């Protein structure tokens, strides 16, 4: 029942679709891209969109992205704003390719969901805050 | 309260457990792994679950998996499809080792939470953005 | 409007709302060597809204800027993370030698609900059709 608008590059994209099993959309390559080990390409997905207001999209790699295709996402994750939706905002997959590789147009190479915008906060500058430290980085130990 | 079922491999897992501190909970290597530099590895984590109606699940390592283990994980953020609840359903955490490495039986090596998944939406084509 | 509390590591650091994620700096210059790894201290301590993390993820222009890539991908701030000491950090591998300067963007966050109190029952068996996994559907 929300909507979500979607402009292809052109006629010769393959549409996009959500599976049963998929709680992720998968998108697809808009080109053939092929990339050297050790060397980094933004991937053309073909795809800009109007979300829905208030939310954002979240990109991320597929389990087999890896396997399949030899890259990794140099931004971990990609946070596509409702407010990148003009007529020629379209996505890409930031990757770094550990071996070389031959990615085809049409592969499904990442996924994407899209979820509400954090809420309206404030940022309050304060001298001192008054807590315990938790510690980080590995101060509960692996074992 | 919701309930996450959760199955283990075998009776040598070390069952997972929330921390007061730690938000996400840390789950754990279920076997020995050696990864070389520059080679990938499934790390089995010896779980399979049943998550609550309408949730997804979330993978990420910990901060200091990499410092520990000298790993990354190559899918980013790894999402456990509600689906993925069969008796085989075993979750994984993709390894890339960025030098030589051991991983040992029971290590806390990632972290996950629990989310609702994105809700029924319509793909609707259009020609032009407004 | 939630509050968040935030105390800068040191008058130097570069001092930072509506839903947009919050862009975070370098709170000094870090030099980095190809394949080397260093944490990159951000300069700030915060308290969130009660029940509420935060997530931290690279910003687009990271790699092209600096050559980094962030290890643990997407960075988790527990709650509890609310000490007067408990300052966040990047933690940054270099595929290039590379020069981060104090002040510099590098990361962005945004805040969200923790999951809820769980409970984990453990069970002998699940009873549910495999779906399968790890590139199962294929790439076409
Ligand atoms: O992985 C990403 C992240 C962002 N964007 C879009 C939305 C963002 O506003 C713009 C600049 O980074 O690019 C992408 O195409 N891919
Ligand atoms: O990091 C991951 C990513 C996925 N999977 C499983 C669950 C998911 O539903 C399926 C395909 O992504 O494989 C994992 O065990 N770990
Ligand atoms: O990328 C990260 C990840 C974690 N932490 C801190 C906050 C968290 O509660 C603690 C343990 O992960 O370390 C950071 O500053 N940056
Ligand atoms: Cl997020
Ligand atoms: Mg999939
Ligand atoms: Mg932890």
């Amino acid at each position: 029942t929300m909507q979500i608008k979607i402009k292809y590059l052109d006629e010769t994209q393959t549409r996009i679709s959500k599976i049963e099993q998929g709680d992720w959309i998968d998108l697809r390559a808009a080109e053939d891209v092929t990339i050297k080990k050790d060397e980094f390409k933004l991937v053309p997905l073909g795809v800009a969109m109007e979300l829905p207001e208030g939310y954002e999209a979240h990109v991320v790699p597929r389990s087999s992205t890896y396997k399949n295709f030899g890259v990794i996402q140099t931004n971990s994750m990609g946070v596509i704003d409702e407010s990148y939706k003009g007529d020629n905002d379209f996505w890409f997959f930031p990757a770094y390719a550990l071996r070389d590789t031959e990615i085809k147009k049409g592969d499904r190479i990442c996924q994407f969901r899209i979820m509400k915008k954090m809420p309206a906060v404030e940022l309050v500058e304060v001298e001192h805050l008054g807590n315990e430290d938790r510690g980080g980085l590995g101060s509960t130990g692996t074992k």
